[PDB]
């Protein structure tokens, strides 16, 4: 029984100060490993549950970085292919009180298509998770489209965490693409501001009920400092958040996910792994760097109790 | 009115902040800095006080900007530099012998630039039009700069050619014949010693260079790197010394000494003069660290070989 993730893994650079420019020589960090798949599979990984990768890096140590990050934590990294003649995606951020210079869509990550899928990697994989982030082009789509149906026709479990950008709804075939994915979905992940993006309805509660009623099983709706929601035909429940330190929300969303999926792949009910999840989420925005927030099952046991 | 023209790749420059480090690990970067070959020449270029202008492509973004900005505070027309949505402005991550890198050109905005994006309002004053071949890894490349050139050579202009190129583009038969299309119609050429033989037949610099000037190229100055350079022309051939200097980036030394050359002639000097003031422009622009942060003033120069 393995957990599957596929999409971008790119490299983050960080700025060294607060208001710091891109437009001005100036001291930065990095790089350090990144990309929402690889954060969601990095934090399934530290929870002790196998899993693995499907993604295109280049040749390069940027792509070496994430290489050996996912490798060191367990990571089957068979399904990460190195494309020679492509730069391995990178980021650069910066803060404010949140802006970045992007270069994934022409980068070896954008090369990722059904060609890169080996149906083999897939054979014993019993939960597949797909990050809405990933579908920003034609060849992501196909990728997702063959390795979801390998999985679904195989009885596996399909999650989906629609952490689009909403410039991408713009686009019919994006919007067509996230469509596919949520007509194959059990498991529904939307932050609050996400639940109405695919759907004909245009409250919440209808939304996600629409959800239930077209095929998904659960609903788990994450609202930031507000706690997180879970919602299925059977039960419907909601935990409040754990007050912390916030210094970088960026992969709340993934470590929160990983959580989830990791925590029911060890037999957790919905209300222990919600409430795992919702703990693992909070624990990850204490820290910066897109991957320095995940945390091992002691830790956020250790976090629980302590609250 | 008369300008110095030049097309081509604009890109930042992220460097590591210590010898040693790698790619692989998290550490400390300084940056972005102005860079790309044709961006120093031009700037050099400008910096002599020589009117001149850029075609080229970046992206919507703060490391397009810094290349606009720099540029523009310059002196440099940044007219032609066209702003691409789409598209990421390039880059280059370096590490410290060998500088190592990690490149996005070839994806980037960079290789964007189409004939289209050209023109020829932009270059009706071009009197001068300076290649870089480092700028021609795509067939859209090629014809961008086909096309400025034909428009250049139409209006009674002069183009120079620097063969700073990858040998790998020397094995893709297309890229091959850009370059070697480009010779043809090339009155000042500026090889280094290594590049030399390259687009060349024979296998000795004297026929090789011998060559160039039977086919057309009227002048032949070759960089040496820290052995000096040598000019050569039908009726003339002389060469100086290198001067000693601490070495600390080499990037650009040979878009300065180009620059350099361009302008100094473009201000009368004569091929004597420029070829020394063109060797001092490369020997002050490797002291510092920087593709483009070596560039000097045209009396910086004076001093310089005054002083020694
Ligand atoms: N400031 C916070 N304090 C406590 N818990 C938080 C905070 N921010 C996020 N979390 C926890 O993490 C989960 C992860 O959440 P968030 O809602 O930011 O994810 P998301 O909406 O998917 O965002 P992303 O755009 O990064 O994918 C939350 O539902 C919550 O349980
Ligand atoms: N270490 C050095 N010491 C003194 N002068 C130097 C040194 N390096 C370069 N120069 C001067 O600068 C000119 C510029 O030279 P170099 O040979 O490195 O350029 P190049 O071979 O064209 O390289 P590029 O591919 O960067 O364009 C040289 O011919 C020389 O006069
Ligand atoms: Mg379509
Ligand atoms: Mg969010
Ligand atoms: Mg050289």
């Amino acid at each position: 029984s393995k957990v599957f993730t596929i999409g971008e893994i790119l490299v983050e650079i960080m700025a060294s100060k607060i208001g710091q420019p891109f437009d001005q020589p100036g001291i930065w960090n990095g790089p350090y490993p990144s990309g929402a798949p690889a954060i969601f599979i990095d934090q399934v990984t530290r929870l002790g549950v196998p899993c693995g990768i499907i993604s295109c890096v280049g040749n390069d140590g940027f792509g070496d970085i994430n290489i050996h990050r996912l490798a060191a934590d367990g990571v089957d990294i068979r399904g990460i292919s190195v494309l020679p003649l492509e730069a391995t995606g990178s980021a650069f951020v910066t803060y404010h009180n949140r802006d970045f210079i992007f270069n994934i869509k022409n980068a070896a990550c954008g090369k990722l298509s059904a060609q890169h899928v080996d149906e083999n990697i897939l054979k014993d994989c019993t939960h597949f998770h797909i990050m809405g982030s990933s579908l920003f082009s034609f060849h992501m789509v196909d990728a997702v489209k063959k390795a979801v149906t390998i999985v679904k026709a195989n009885g596996g479990v399909i999650s989906f965490d629609p952490n689009i950008r909403k410039e991408m709804l713009d686009i019919p075939e994006m919007r067509d693409a996230l469509h596919f994915v949520l007509e194959l979905t059990d498991i529904y992940m939307p932050s609050e501001g996400e639940v109405l993006l695919l759907s004909p309805h245009s409250t919440p509660e209808r939304a996600i009920a629409g959800f239930l009623e077209e095929g998904v099983k659960e609903v788990i709706v994450k609202r930031g400092n507000q706690g997180a929601s879970y919602y299925s035909a059977n039960e419907q429940f909601h935990v409040e958040s754990y007050p912390v330190e916030e210094v970088d929300p960026t992969g709340a969303g993934d470590c929160f996910g990983g959580a989830w999926i990791a925590c029911r792949q060890l037999g957790f009910d919905a209300h222990r792994a919600l409430q795992y999840a919702n703990a693992c989420g909070a624990l990850a925005v204490t820290r910066r760097g897109p991957m320095e927030g995940t945390s091992r099952l002691m830790e956020i046991e250790t976090f629980i109790q302590r609250h």
